[PDB]
């Protein structure tokens, strides 16, 4: 499939690695679920980039169970804020709030709203970013200045570009595997 060969050419070997872990440690062939592969990937890489461009971020996504709760359980500790019942990605020290990063293929509101009945937390903030440079937050609270934003959409747009260079845009978009 020449979808693993675009993961392995267009994100980090430590992204792919980390995605390669989430899939088979929990029964999951990146050689066959090749579309969840390249969601997590861009997933894992949204996060990332998200932190870095705060410090201000706790990155909650990209650690096994046991580490992100035990995080999760120290930032509730310290500064109070109630435990999330579902892992989120993560934690803004600045805003004081957990973060739940989503990454669509299908309109933005659909996504925010699957996620919003999902994690039936209002504390939990919500923020929905879409390979066509669209996105959606909780209360319109963008938490990120213009130009991280700005840099992010880029990167999802520019993933999406090459995926439909390679004529692997249209299986990835009528999937819903990472959502
Ligand atoms: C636990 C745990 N779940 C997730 C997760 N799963 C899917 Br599907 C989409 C996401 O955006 C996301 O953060 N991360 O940690
Ligand atoms: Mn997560
Ligand atoms: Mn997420």
């Amino acid at each position: 499939s020449a979808m693993e060969d675009f993961v392995r050419q267009c994100f980090n070997p430590m992204i792919v690695e980390l995605a390669e872990k989430a899939m088979k440690e929990y029964g999951e062939d990146p050689k066959i679920e090749t579309n969840k592969f390249a969601a997590i990937c861009t997933h894992l890489e949204v996060c990332f980039m998200y932190s870095d461009f705060g410090h201000r971020f706790e990155i909650i996504e990209g650690r096994d169970r046991i580490m992100a709760w035990t995080v999760v359980n120290s930032i509730c500790n310290t500064t109070g804020v109630e435990k999330p019942k579902f892992l989120p990605d993560l934690y803004d020290y600045k805003e004081n709030r957990f973060i739940e990063i989503g990454v669509t293929r299908r309109e933005v509101h659909i996504y925010y709203l699957e996620k919003a009945n999902k994690i039936k937390s209002e504390k939990t903030h919500i923020h929905i970013f879409s390979f066509t440079g669209e996105e959606m937050a909780t209360k319109a609270d963008y938490t990120l200045d213009e130009e991280s934003r700005a840099r992010i959409k880029t990167r999802l747009f520019t993933i999406r570009q090459e995926m439909a260079s390679r004529s692997l845009w249209d299986s990835f978009r009528q999937s819903e595997r990472g959502e």
